[PDB]
Parts: C-alpha cells; sequence; structure tokens
C-alpha cells in the first residue's frame, strides 16, 4: 500500500497473510480474506505458481512475534474456471484456498463480511485497502499491516479513456486513482473493505495497477468485484 497508515491490530480481523515457502524460510507474496474458518478468498493470479502456500491469519508485523498469529497450510486451491494468467484485463482474478486445519476465531481473526450479489456502489463510495505490499512503487513491503482510504471509481468513469478504458470490466471494483495512495506488489489477493449500511464489507479482491506504476493519477487500483462471484463462491464451497 503506498500512501498508508498503520492500521490497528484489530481493525481487519478478516485480512490474511498469503505466503510461499522460500528456502529456509516463508515469504509474503499476497493477500486474502478469510471468508470460513477454513476458506480464504484470493486473487487467482496469486496462485498460478507451482508454491507451497501457507496462511497467517491474525497476522499484523510479517517479522515480528504478534503472540496472535495462526498458521495454516493450504490444502485445496480452487480458481476460478475462467481465469487466464495472461488475460487479467478479462477478469475472474479470485480464488478459494482450502485450509488444512480450521482457524480459530477471536478479535485477531474473523470472517469477512461479503456483500450481497449484484451489490455495485455508489461513484465515490468510502472504502480502505489493507495489506503488505510495497510502500512505494518498486519499494518494499510494509512490515506492519497498512490501509489508505481508496473510494471508489465507477465503471463509467473507470472505463473512460484517460482511467482504464475497455481493460477494465463491469465484474471489477475501481477505487482511488489520486496519484497518492494506492495498492501495490504484495497487496494482490487481499480485500478492498467498504462501509455499507454501517458496517464493513469486502468489495474487491486486489488485482492489478498500472505497468506504469503503483499510485498513477487516473490509473485507479482494480480489484476483482465480489458481489459479482457470490454464488460461485457459495458453489465451490459447497461442493468442496
Ligand atoms: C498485486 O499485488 C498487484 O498486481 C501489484 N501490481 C503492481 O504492483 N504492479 C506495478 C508495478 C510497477 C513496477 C514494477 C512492477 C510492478
Ligand atoms: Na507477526
Amino acid at each position: 500500500v503506498v500512501g498508508g497508515t498503520e492500521a490497528q491490530r484489530n481493525s481487519w480481523p478478516s485480512q490474511i497473510s498469503l505466503q510461499y515457502r522460500s528456502g529456509s524460510s516463508w515469504a509474503h507474496t499476497c493477500g486474502g480474506t478469510l471468508i470460513r474458518q477454513n476458506w480464504v478468498m484470493t486473487a487467482a493470479h496469486c496462485v498460478d505458481r507451482e508454491l507451497t502456500f501457507r496462511v497467517v491469519v491474525g497476522e499484523h508485523n510479517l517479522n515480528q512475534n504478534d503472540g496472535t498469529e495462526q498458521y495454516v497450510g493450504v490444502q485445496k486451491i480452487v480458481v476460478h474456471p475462467y481465469w487466464n494468467t495472461d488475460d487479467v484485463a478479462a477478469g475472474y482474478d479470485i480464488a478459494l484456498l482450502r485450509l488444512a486445519q480450521s482457524v480459530t476465531l477471536n478479535s485477531y481473526v474473523q470472517l469477512g463480511v461479503l456483500p450481497r450479489a449484484g451489490t455495485i456502489l455508489a461513484n465515490n463510495s468510502p472504502c480502505y485497502i489493507t495489506g503488505w505490499g510495497l510502500t512505494r512503487t518498486n519499494g518494499q513491503l510494509a512490515q506492519t499491516l497498512q490501509q489508505a482510504y481508496l473510494p471508489t471509481v465507477d465503471y463509467a468513469i473507470c472505463s473512460s479513456s484517460s482511467y482504464w478504458g475497455s481493460t477494465v470490466k463491469n465484474s471489477m471494483v475501481c477505487a482511488g486513482g489520486d496519484g497518492v495512495r494506492s495498492g501495490c506488489q504484495g497487496d494482490s489477493g487481499g480485500p478492498l473493505h467498504c462501509l455499507v449500511n454501517g458496517q464493513y464489507a469486502v468489495h474487491g479482491v486486489t488485482s492489478f495497477v498500472s505497468r506504469l506504476g503503483c499510485n498513477v493519477t487516473r490509473k485507479p487500483t482494480v480489484f476483482t468485484r465480489v458481489s459479482a462471484y457470490i454464488s460461485w463462491i457459495n458453489n465451490v464451497i459447497a461442493s468442496n
């Protein structure tokens, strides 16, 4: 997250760190959202590589003992069947991870609330992106979980020529684009939390930003629109 602030330890208890095994250690690669005690929602592109993955829930600082973490292996990966790695602009950037054990819920570990199917946010709706992604284009990961205020940019504006044009689809949510605050490498797969009727829900799964940089004016961060996938999510969980 570029232009973020440090999240309070208990603000976003559904945020997870998706990590892969790297020699004798684990490396953060993406975010995700805990949606059942044994299921995580992330981006399809986060799991294109044939790696060994684990999920960390109750994580705040990637590099220090928080005293709240639970570490769990990924048992099964279900990518959206229409996902195509060489065509992120097509959409379908979403995957579900079944965890090897069911995590224990507490103030640091909670299920993410998903929007009702079909829900579209009004332009300029209040949202926060969260994650441990780069704090500058071509920078380095955050140590502590970051948040940035990223109001939505509706489809009409987002798909206009000076924004993303044809690259953005109605199956996506755009947010931000102010040139200061943005998602960035390592935030992918994580949540966009939006306040609706007094309650935060996870409306987006972080998918992409500009090849030119993270915080680029009129290139808002683009997210998979969770409310487009409710039936798919329910279908996967019910058959697995
Ligand atoms: C998931 O985290 C995202 O896909 C992140 N994407 C980027 O951060 N892309 C911008 C970028 C700029 C310069 C070099 C590499 C990537
Ligand atoms: Na930690």
